[PDB]
């Protein structure tokens, strides 16, 4: 019954007002005492087998359950409209757990759609976790699926070029196979993959959910079956989210709508000014005219986002000079933060990607922050004029 | 040239006094800016391929390098007398990385000697990470080794029964295969597996290294080849140790010698009093008479430790009543903390272990803390007399 | 040359990008080593006598200087356009330091204009710190000033009724006496009291500057003379802001403009809906028509704010029932947070105030958060209809 | 019924085991919601008037009550055997509150015995808080007392020269006037001033109670009357201890007996080696022969302590050469940490002290840590031999 702006502030804050406290406490306890051998043992088995902690039951150990992490999990699950959510140390740890869950189930094959984040792409290419990958285009998903396929890894807008994918078509092509959508760039503010029929939704909480570049994290909003499988892997592989990391990511969700709306407004205006510059040939931004032929803005995405990628006319040398002459905009990886960042994907985020699949050498990715539009445009224009 | 007691206080504190600060700072930065595309890209590749951060180089991203974690890593490596060390979110994440490093190298077979911690035992039994295991006795290690073997996993004193293993004999039997010794129970204060020829030394930093039951962690002190392999896995799977977790584990190392020496003294006295009680049939404690036939105390272990396991005369019912009637001693999992804890291993820590390999039903594990010996004995005796 | 929205993100972040880090580190060091007796001693004297730490000098001790606190201090001083700023544990500690500085200078008399926060009002009334106070109206400031006066204390919008004060007129009436302006409610986003000629500007950083209800703090943006006096008191009375408290308050400044602008928009709309309700007789909100006769909105305040006070028609019983029937809006003290709070000032914030000076029994104060306007209005209307 | 070693581990940990948690949680909440206007208002008045929070009552606001601070308060009060305890940001904030409590009661005069820490000394000399002072010798306390006297401030061993004071004689001479004893150097492990009849016992929790040089703090263990007065001052002046500061000082109490016993053993041996060196003329350490004529060791102090001061034969030049040539031992202020520190008191800790009352120019103070005795002696001897 409440709007998403209200649910970002009060999500995962259940029972705190009733207990006479304002924010969730940070419990650093590694162990959690048990009342007796029978209840302690049953709670251990329930949690180790991937189940949610029962109300009025001991967490037993942090690798089995953490209350602060659990609050962050229920907060994001409510925003994505998923049954449950499982949080890990990083976005890669969440990807690792989802791949190990599929391998453990007897479905090691993965049908993935490029572009994807460099690490997600490299982890599937190497097959470190016993996975086999089949790189397929959006239209050729149904054909690429084998009896051995466990998941369909997709991402929209893609990292770095912001390639869009119709989630309704992907779910239709996947059939009985579950679809994993990496909704890091859009966030639950702009896109809700669960509504389109995605089984699991991955987020690199490090970006946008944290929002201040000071909390690493990874989280998958999904149904109870996949949450149980992810928790089974988490309890034995232990890629845990620290109680303070969970606190800051949950804290960041309270300002996610106001931060996304402010950065999106700045980005929509910057993409127009940057397209007009002669040094830039192509500007990739969903909110621009022509960039949305399938009509996914409105239907799937309630906004253009705060990420802008661009192809330089002078190729690699112009792209290199552009990031090196930025002063206010900082040359660094990561996104969704309070400050504006810029980077060459082929040299940093997508460096472990295969040569054939690497992004363009003239391409530059930018994360728009909460600074004034004029000060960011002045700095980016001066950097382009330096070449 | 310095004693281990001095190195626990000043280890990993290099350059802090020279910078005008007392303790290492907690840098929560997820990203780390780069000077240019060339140096940033080269630093990314150097770190992603498992190398140590060069002095005067950007960390690029937290999943590649964290300075607070690095200080903890160098502090423990110096205590174990290893070349380097790699830290993770939990002890299970460190085990996971070591197993994935062996599988990635083309050696998925592991030769492990029981007893081991329930999770370490279950992770090998299930073969979640693409590993095959051959459970062998200490004397039958050489015969159990195949051309496909990547590691020899041992633990001494074993969790929970405190079974001792001659590390010189295990290294001799392994030959060309590297040996991984879990030194969680002994700590670098009491045992140095690197000196016996172990290639890698695992520690659940959650216990003893942290010492206050408020910091989860895992760390492997090893040579440069295995450290590079572990960091390659850590960079892509991301089971990272949070900057505050690293701060508290590093902080805990400063008091590790004084905490271990105090708890060991209390444990040596408790094991004698508990052996004299009629309710207890067997008291497993290395420092006790008859428990050390091979003369490993002095030679391998400088002391008896602060862990005591015991077999109850009345079986499961006496073991159950003993932990349920403890008041000062708390019924909970985990060890090496400031407080004394007690638990039934077959019901909790070793619950995911196979029925044939599970510990005795009358066995009880106890972690001795920093409380007065008389107050702990009074509580444990009253709990035994309650049945 | 930069806009205030840009300066909130990058303020106090000097040298971090150049050092290869994203956010300021949290240095918990209580002590700071010295190079020699001469430089250490001179740095001790320089800091103990209220001076700023020199570049390339030891902080010596945390009670003399803390670097994380110093970054927060320079960030807010730039936002208020003050020379320097001094931070303390709470807003009351900052008030205490300012009153102690005036008493130490030989000017214990204070001219204060009501309404003020309950604690600020009570601390002056009791004269705990050796002060004498003369409660004067805005027009009668010049007459109330004595040769013994050290400060003129004003607050606009006042806590709780939001009474406005013309700062240009107050500065003119004070003359040689410095004016302290508590700018907690307006924040540097909406008011620049230093521009009007205020010597010192006080903020309860706990509210708005922190913004998430999880960091207590107090800070005074002022000239070098008063900053020196405040630091001299801080070094000997030690009401220090903890390094983590400074980190979160500095972190909160990065989203201050987007949080204030979102809550102000919601408040301007709520004040019109609440004025139309029959249960409420008077709604105090500067943005509302008729509430600004002196035209201070535009000239002094660049916005109406996110605080709304109101007088119930049914007196105390209606005011009591209104806060007790709120569900989404929480009955609690404090303001400027991500969530909407409500409280009866005469019973809580202004309870230590003298009976004659206490606010109206039918008056209720409300802090507007970042929730959707419809969900907040629905809850507040239902609470009024419950009576 | 329990020993002090047991009470240091389990003190202030009441109800945690019963709630299924290991360590106390860190609640950063600035505000605490109230059930209704009547209970909220009554809880506000009860806390603002200096009373302890009732069980099952809202804390209302952090400046009135904090639960993590409260657990640290009850933990130390039990160790000192006091009724209650009040914690502040620093040791100077606690001194400030006690002095303001005496001034507020109508007893501004103080009878203080030197030597005292430079800050305590200077705060009394300046009379910043409206406090008159009469510097008296231990034997002349009774004569120095006026009808206006509110407190008798003493410290043993004194900072820096370790001068001992007979607490039984001081209490007898004070009579009706309460005695404040600064027990920072001895800690509740070695001295219990409450047993000798002291009304209030101050500690600079920054030293020894924290023990790792990363948590500033101040605390006074006292009867209910003085605790109420101290809390009345704390609620209005707000020199609060941050929830994380409270957590680390409480955490530090768990290892206080093992840290004190280890550093005391190292110090007793170092004082003997340093006395034998020709460069040092006098070694002030209570345990050494002749340094305790009144027999206070055993009767009042159960140990010599971990602080050593000494007079150099070459005067100031030898004293400055000694601290400047130390490498392992660090030249810095503060004490009771895991590492060994050294400093010239007249130039640093006691620099704001009057020239007549300042310590000797050849005097050097040293805080002994948890490093090996041989490594500390080797470094200190080499530093003396450098001159
Ligand atoms: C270097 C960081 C960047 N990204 C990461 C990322 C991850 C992986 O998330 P952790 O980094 O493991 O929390 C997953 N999915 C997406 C769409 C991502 O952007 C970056 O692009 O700049
Ligand atoms: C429940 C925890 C206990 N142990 C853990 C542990 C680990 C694994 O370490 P993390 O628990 O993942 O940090 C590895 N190796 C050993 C010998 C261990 O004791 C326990 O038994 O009490
Ligand atoms: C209970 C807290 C509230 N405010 C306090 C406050 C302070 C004092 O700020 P510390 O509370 O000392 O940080 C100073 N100045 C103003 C205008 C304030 O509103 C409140 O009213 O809800
Ligand atoms: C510079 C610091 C030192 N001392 C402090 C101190 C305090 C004052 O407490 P905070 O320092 O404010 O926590 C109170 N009481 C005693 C006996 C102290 O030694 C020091 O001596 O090295």
């Amino acid at each position: 019954s409440l709007h998403p702006e209200t649910l970002m502030v009060h999500g995962g804050m259940k029972g705190l007002t009733e207990a006479g406290v304002h924010v969730p406490a940070i419990d650093l306890s590694t162990t959690n005492p048990v009342n007796d051998v029978a209840t302690g043992g049953d709670s251990y088995e329930w949690l180790a087998t991937g189940h949610t902690l029962k109300d009025g039951d001991s967490a037993v150990y942090q690798r089995l359950w953490q209350p602060g992490v659990a609050r962050f999990e229920t907060a994001l699950a409510g925003l994505e409209h998923a049954e449950e959510a499982v949080a890990f140390a990083t976005g890669m740890a969440a990807m690792t757990a989802a791949l190990l869950a599929a391998v453990s189930a007897g479905t090691p094959h993965i049908v993935a759609v490029r572009p994807l984040y460099g690490g997600s792409d490299h982890l599937l290419e190497t097959g470190l976790l016993g996975t086999t990958v089949t790189w397929a285009k959006e239209a050729d998903i149904a054909s690429a699926i084998q009896d051995d396929t466990g998941l369909v890894i997709v991402e929209t807008p893609a990292n770095p070029s912001l390639d869009l994918v119709d989630l309704d078509s992907v779910v239709s092509a996947a059939g009985n196979v579950p679809v994993l959508v990496d909704n890091t760039f859009c966030t639950p503010v702009l896109q809700q993959p669960i509504s389109h029929g995605a089984a699991l939704v991955l987020h690199s909480a490090t970006q946008y959910l944290g929002g201040h570049g000071d909390a690493m994290g990874g989280i998958i909003a999904t149904n109870a079956d996949w949450a149980m499988r992810l928790r089974q892997v988490r309890a034995i592989t232990g890629a845990l989210l620290h109680p303070m990391g969970a606190y800051l990511l949950h804290r960041g969700l309270r300002t996610l709508a106001v931060r996304m709306r402010a950065a999106q407004t700045t980005a929509g205006e910057l993409a127009e000014r940057l397209d007009a510059h002669p040094a830039i040939s192509v500007v990739h931004y969903p909110g621009l005219k022509g960039q949305d032929p399938r009509g996914l803005l409105g239907r799937q995405m309630s906004g253009g986002g705060a990420m802008i990628a661009m192809e330089l006319a002078g190729g690699f040398d112009a792209a290199r000079s552009f990031v090196e002459h930025c002063n206010l905009v900082v040359h660094a990886v990561s996104l969704g933060g309070a400050d504006t960042l810029i980077q060459h994907p082929a040299s940093l985020t997508h460096r472990p990607v295969a040569a054939t699949a690497k992004p363009g050498d003239g391409l530059i990715r930018l994360s728009v922050g909460l600074e004034h539009v004029d000060d960011l445009a002045d700095d980016l224009i001066a950097a382009l004029d330096a070449s």
